């Protein structure tokens, strides 16, 4: 079915924010571990402002990866521990001001032939099980599906009863409502209903397509992490640090 | 009662958060302006990294603030449609490193024998009403008052219902639960609490009164707007610039 | 009759363009020192973007100017050589967006009663004889008079004849059409044909103006220079620094 | 007859000035363009602060240009779109404090036994018939021909009669002496008019020349745009984006 | 006798090297106290390019330096814990290119009709007994005296012997010979050997006086530590922050 | 015997230390060519923090040292001037907090089983007989060998007699005890001294080995420069322009 992967690299800025780090890699690596070890390898990336930086990244893959020996008699660069990714990475270069559906809408090309493809956001990890939403997509029979999941904390939370705070938590690790996980699994159809570079996927097409009834929720009740703020940044940096990333599934 | 507000305005950096401006006024003066309608006219600003930025303002207020002429014959500047403000500024240096509870600590002094005081963040605007909480504070007779507020949106909303995403709702303006809006009403004793410059406020403190229950909550289900996005500051710019700030009930 | 000069200085940023230096000072006080040698001592400064760097200069004058004392123990700071300048500076912020004609209408109120006024960019320096100029337009009875004057020139000027290149000359002084070279007098009824903070001086109003008749141009083939460039810059501080500065007229 | 360009790309820094874009791409590459929709694919660049940047460029030149993949497996990379260039493009590092002339003589070796060569800076473009000139240059056996062009106005135009401003208008698009576009076709001879590094190519050398009679004059009356300032920057990049770039001619 | 103490605070650069801190404060000022516990209360402050910086801080004195509290009907500053400083401090422009000969020379006139005067670097501290010095260059009746100390290790000490390193120790606090610690005491007539701003004092001016058998030398075998490295500023700040800072000689 | 050269380059920053130029060349550069002409060809580079910038370098090396013609049509780059260096170059990453012992640690790996093995700074040449060092090593059979110079002055010399400076000279070319110039020689059992990645080799380390008795020092009376001022940097790179570098001693 469904066979590449999708990601939105572009926005704000400095580096593309899929290239900031967690333990010494960028994250947009480490979502593309998650997707690898789910079977996914074949990767689109929406490149913008910036862009060039991924370019030269994965231009000099190992170089950025490794311990390097340079016999410069024989023109020959040694990679030490090498470990290969049989990967297909696509770079595209869509535009400094698009909008998410936009940059979508740019890859078209890529995945226009597909029965689905994965789609998501260059900032988010988890230990989501990857094949597991494909099937519920194909199940479901649905125009898309996304990922529902429970967001970290931004604010102080409160218990409150009879205008009494019972209990206060800061920046608990949400448990009302699940949001908008990303992690995607569409139909191509979808792009049918972006109308441009300025087209913000977080608009029109998925309001039309939860309208429709055309848009599931894979619940993920699990791990799942933005890397919006440093102090995301030090959480995630920290359990990677300590060997207990919940997203690191693979050897 | 209650006749002075204590203003967080350290941490990180650039200058400091509540210098951020919105229709060319550092947010820290909207919320002085927030009190003052209230009728709170001391102020005590909890200053920390570039907290001289702040110094330097209050020390030439007027000349920020409005046009000027400078007589230099006369040595003397005059301040054209000047807007006096009877305010009492204190700004104490508490710390490059104090957390919240730290620099609350810090500035005991001057208002450990008062009834209760306001303590707020240096980055949230709201129509509340002070003297309101303040009434509420006193009839309860607890320790300590928090305001609490519906949070801005930070992720993308969703109704999901069977599996299906009935509705796709992008950042919306929060309609669960109420959060920290801050606006506290204290009474000294919570001091009492705060072991040193490291405490955070949010933690031990907060969690211990509540636990206590000696923290009570104003609920202001209205306007509250806390500047930490950039989106945020854009989106409190524009109700400033259109003329339709809920904050703004001066004159 | 005409008694204040009105000068540009918002635009582009970092400090205000006539903020930048020669021989220490910045070139805003130099133009200032011209209007002041032909008695004129009323000054309004149209501030935009770093506005306050321009309002904490007069603000500090002579702190910037010149060497100084503290006497501590009396709260007196002294100050040595201290040069008087019997001017009012009136700073009014014109916004960060406006265009030039924008920020003169925004002043209007300090003109608006007036027979005539002077008007000039901040970034031009010359041996202008400013009253004349002024007598010159009180007797044509035009709306307007702007100085016309030689540039300095941009590009390898050619001396062609036949196809052939007779002579070749690196940026030279200027010697064909005259430009504006701002040092404006006018009629406060100029105003009427601003519109708002967008327009620019140097369009519809003053194309209207030389169309309509109500320009005239008071010819000066002396000593007139910009600051636009680094080699201007430079150019500029030689001729300070040798001590042959043509608009350095004063005292 | 003369089937190399040697492109100046030193000075002042940030990247080197013919490394600004227009559409995403270096001007430097858009000249580059021009000489080699007129046949000319030898070329020679001048390199000087910051020249590896250039360096950089070339040697990754269809990973910046284009959308790649990375066929990680194989040690690929695909390259989508490639539109190939047939050129041999020379990057000599020059000096980072030369002049012109000075970087010229640097590269002597490089076309010192052609007939003649083309000679140009890295911030101009044009429609200029690149043949047409070498044809001419050819013809009136001199040893040295320039590209004579109207200039961008960088000031109020004024039209003077009898001190009235008949006409005035903002920095229109030079109508009076042509000045130096370079576009230069030139004998190898040349260099020996220059002494070292410090020479400056528009000073002694082509005053000489001029002098010396050997200096032709190809008028190009037609369009001719420098990359100075940033309105000339916005101007280009709206040509360019507007699909009215009269410098680009190619398919 | 001596009086004043003049303090070089010009070359490289941010903000001038005396204004580094140490507990928060400049070190220039850690130097002025030293001096005043001395009885030394009259400064002059040998400015350098960033000057307005030191400027600023004297002229903003109380506010740079304690916690304030802005009266603002009343239009009064008041000053927390204020701590008097009863001195003079002159802050002289001297030069943004001059050397430290040159900058004496600058100042000449505030210490020409004294018996002798102070002189210092602004970046090192120490417990000196500056009253000691002051006599001892009484007594000895010579033009000159500097104090002689131990510096601060840069590199990893050695003891060796018959080639075998006995002993090593990584930047240890100087065990043989005595160096240039500063702290002059002069005579007047010194500024004779200057010539101009590009006078280095440690230069001829130096090398002539101790050649005339006119230098003499203080030996300070104690505390004296310059601040030029950062690991200079972590030790100073150390010491300070411990409260055993051997310079803290006041209440 | 010994083959292998462990280079430092981590620490602080921007780019490494040793990537600092002389001669338009990283001072890396320049070690390496010490080492190279002393039969060294066989390096170990701790890289730490910007560690990438040393990669890219060594990635493309030609690039970077010489002027290069790229024959697009045969996507070939040409080489002018190429020197080659028949070097292997081995770049580890070690950490971007690991201290200078804890750098050899980490590359023990590749030094393990050589008799010995050199390891030096990144940031100082001399022309010092490398070749010299490590028979002396050979000889003394003793764990570790250090190269022993006279450090350049930091502060202004004395010539002190019966409190009287005999003679004044500012920051000279040291002339009492030498230091740790670094240039080791060591057998691989010095790694086990070592504990983890905060250790300081000249800490415990060097202490021990010195404490030991296992500590040599072949002292180099001759020529060696740290570059660790810009003064040095000046220092240096005039000795290189002038033709007068003694660690040149390479063709
Ligand atoms: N114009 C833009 C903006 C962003 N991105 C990319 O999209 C990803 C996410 O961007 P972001 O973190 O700024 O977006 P968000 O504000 O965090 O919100 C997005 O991600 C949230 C989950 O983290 C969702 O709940 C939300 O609905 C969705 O809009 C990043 O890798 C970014 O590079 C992009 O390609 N183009
Ligand atoms: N060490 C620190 C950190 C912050 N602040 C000041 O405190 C204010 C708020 O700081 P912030 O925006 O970084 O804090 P927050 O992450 O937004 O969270 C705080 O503010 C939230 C409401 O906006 C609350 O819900 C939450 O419980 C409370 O911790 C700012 O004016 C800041 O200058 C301070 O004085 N010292
Ligand atoms: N939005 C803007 C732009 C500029 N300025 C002020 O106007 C002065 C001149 O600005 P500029 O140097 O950028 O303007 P220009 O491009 O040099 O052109 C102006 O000055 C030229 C003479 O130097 C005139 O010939 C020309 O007609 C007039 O438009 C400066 O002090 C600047 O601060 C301003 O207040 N607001
Ligand atoms: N030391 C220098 C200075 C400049 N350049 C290169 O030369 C080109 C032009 O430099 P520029 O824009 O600073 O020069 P200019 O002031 O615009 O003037 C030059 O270009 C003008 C046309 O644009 C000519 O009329 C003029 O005679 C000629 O000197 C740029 O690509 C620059 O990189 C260089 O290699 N080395
Ligand atoms: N052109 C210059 C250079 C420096 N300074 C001032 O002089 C002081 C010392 O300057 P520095 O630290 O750069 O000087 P140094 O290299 O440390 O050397 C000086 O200070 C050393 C003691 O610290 C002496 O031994 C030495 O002889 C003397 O030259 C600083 O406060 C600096 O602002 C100045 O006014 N003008
Ligand atoms: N954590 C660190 C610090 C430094 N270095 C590297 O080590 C070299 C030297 O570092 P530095 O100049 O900061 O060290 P130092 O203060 O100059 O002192 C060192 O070098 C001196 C000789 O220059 C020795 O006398 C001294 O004992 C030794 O510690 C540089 O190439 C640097 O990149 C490193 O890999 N990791
Ligand atoms: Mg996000
Ligand atoms: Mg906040
Ligand atoms: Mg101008
Ligand atoms: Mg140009
Ligand atoms: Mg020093
Ligand atoms: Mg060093």
């Amino acid at each position: 079915m469904a066979s590449k992967a999708v990601i939105l690299a572009g926005g704000l800025g400095v580096k593309p924010k899929p290239m900031v780090e967690i333990g010494g890699k960028p994250i947009l690596w480490h979502i593309m571990k998650m997707y690898s070890v789910h079977g996914i390898k074949d990767f689109i990336i929406c490149c913008g402002y910036k862009g060039y930086v991924i370019k030269e990244y994965f231009a000099n893959y190992f170089l950025h990866m490794s311990d390097v020996t340079f016999h410069m008699a024989e023109n020959r660069m040694e990679v030490h521990h090498k470990r290969v990714e049989p990967w297909n990475v696509t770079l595209v270069d869509t535009g400094d001001s698009s909008m998410t559906g936009g940059r979508l809408k740019r890859v078209a090309e890529y995945v226009k032939d597909d029965e689905a493809f994965l789609f998501t956001y260059g900032d988010g990890v988890a230990d989501l099980d990857i094949k597991a939403t494909i099937d519920f997509h194909k199940a479901h029979g649905k125009k898309a599906t996304l990922t529902a999941t429970f967001p970290p904390g931004r604010f102080g939370a409160l218990d409150i009863q009879a205008g009494q705070v019972r209990s206060f938590q800061e920046k608990p690790k949400g448990d009302g409502a699940m949001i908008n996980g990303g992690f995607f699994v569409l139909n191509p159809s979808v792009i049918d209903l972006i109308d441009n570079d300025a087209t913000t996927w977080e608009q029109e097409p998925l309001m039309t397509l939860a309208q429709q009834g055309e848009l599931m929720a894979f619940e993920h009740p699990g791990f799942w992490q933005p890397m919006d703020t440093l102090r995301d940044k030090v959480y995630l940096e920290g359990l990677w640090e300590k060997g207990k990333a919940p997203w690191k599934t693979w050897e």
